[PDB]
């Protein structure tokens, strides 16, 4: 039936509609799903955290349980997928965040307020790979970065500020500013995070287990990854 | 070469010992390792985390950006391997940390102190695999898990407590309090991370390639990863 959403297998899809029309839904929100474009980091992040509803045999995570990502959480989202500026957790514990998601502010109670959604415009990817007789020429890096950034992250050529190297540290530096981006473009913070699952193994493609990235035929792999985002207004702690 | 340490590839190894004996090193902190038998987690991620700090033709973030660290950092390690109970970053932030390295308390200031080293005695590993058009066998999942984690990672069997299966859902539960940890017992920790890094394409051996899961002979992929980890002690948030 081919009925499936390349650019977000972290959904259920069934061809139940008028017709037997192909009908998809985002997993652990039941919002809906371009399967022609980037989905909102949002909610993915909710497809990520989504439990079953029976668990069955399965278990459940103790409430006293740990993750590594200590950043890392089931969000709110409105109804565009965007993060709501407020995210709580424990019930009462509170606080704000940025287009990304990250906490910008000091937590405080249910009492806290967060004026707007404040949007990250800039965001630096510093990707350490594992040392390699390729010391592929900036040239050749620029061209495929950006191809990938294009064709398969969907991003626009001018959002990508700049690409860095200098062995064996890559860094791509995005901006996009919101009198830049026209409604339906892709969010440099969605391109940015299809990035981060494609590099670390958990691309979110259909059919696609991580970043196969090869320049000039050569396979790169990429040990280590660190994100920083810069905003519009200076975090408030 | 000859000279390999099969275990950890996170090593540098060389045929200069006496007679050409292979004499090797972690990365990022000069300790030995054994071989014949898995590293320990917080050894490698001083292997992972270890920072060239070059800056002629890279960038540094903004001193108001914010970061996604995935919860990574370069850790201090004691003499046998372990994580030190007590972490800092940022020369000034600090906290505690359990036996997995993840952090357990509040952060706090360099007066911190953490009494002792809290035991991570259980481990939850959450895998959704890519929807297949039948369900595994139940028993041979549960026998290629297990016989997994006796040969690949050398765990002990009775160190695997349960594995669930709820298609696509896959879940294996590992338990080794203190009292029941044999000293050359490979820890439930190091067995799980080196688990999570083979299912994301960055396995750490150096010559068994890579892990392609096969159950009754057909690929089992996984799209998604989750570990919790529960301690002896309640986190003291
Ligand atoms: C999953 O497989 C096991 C292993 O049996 C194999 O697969 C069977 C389909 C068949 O081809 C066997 O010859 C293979 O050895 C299944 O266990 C078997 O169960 C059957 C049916 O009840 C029973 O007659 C046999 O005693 C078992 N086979 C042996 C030799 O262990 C199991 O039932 C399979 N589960 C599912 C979900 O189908
Ligand atoms: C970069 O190196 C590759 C090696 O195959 C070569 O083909 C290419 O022309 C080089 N380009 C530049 C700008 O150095």
């Amino acid at each position: 039936d081919n009925c499936t959403c390349p650019t977000n297998k972290m959904t259920v899809c069934s061809p139940d509609g008028p017709g037997g029309r192909c009908q998809c839904r985002a997993l652990g929100s039941g919002m809906a799903v371009d399967c022609s474009t980037l989905t909102s980091k949002c909610l993915l992040l909710k497809a990520r955290m989504s439990a079953p509803k029976n668990a069955r045999t399965l278990v459940r995570p103790s409430e006293h349980a740990l993750v590594d990502n200590d950043g890392l959480y089931d969000p709110d989202c409105d109804p565009e997928g965007r993060f709501k500026a407020r995210q709580c957790q424990q019930t009462s514990v509170c606080w704000c965040v940025n287009s990304v998601g990250v906490r910008r502010t000091d937590k405080g109670d249910l009492s806290l307020r967060c004026d707007e959604l404040v949007r990250t415009h800039h965001i630096l990817i510093d990707l350490r790979h594992r040392p390699t007789a390729g010391a592929f020429n900036h040239s050749d890096l620029d061209a495929e970065l950006r191809r990938l950034f294009r064709e398969r992250y969907r991003l626009h050529p001018k959002f990508v500020a700049a690409v860095h190297y200098e062995q064996p540290t890559i860094q791509i530096e995005l901006r996009q500013q919101t009198s830049q981006k026209a409604a339906g473009d892709v969010d440099i913070g969605d391109a940015a995070y299809y990035f981060e699952r494609d590099i670390k193994g958990e691309s979110l493609f259909q059919g696609r287990g991580g970043l196969d990235l090869r320049v000039r035929g050569e396979p790169l792999q990429v040990e280590r990854t660190l994100i920083y985002y810069l905003d519009e207004i200076p975090p408030k702690f």
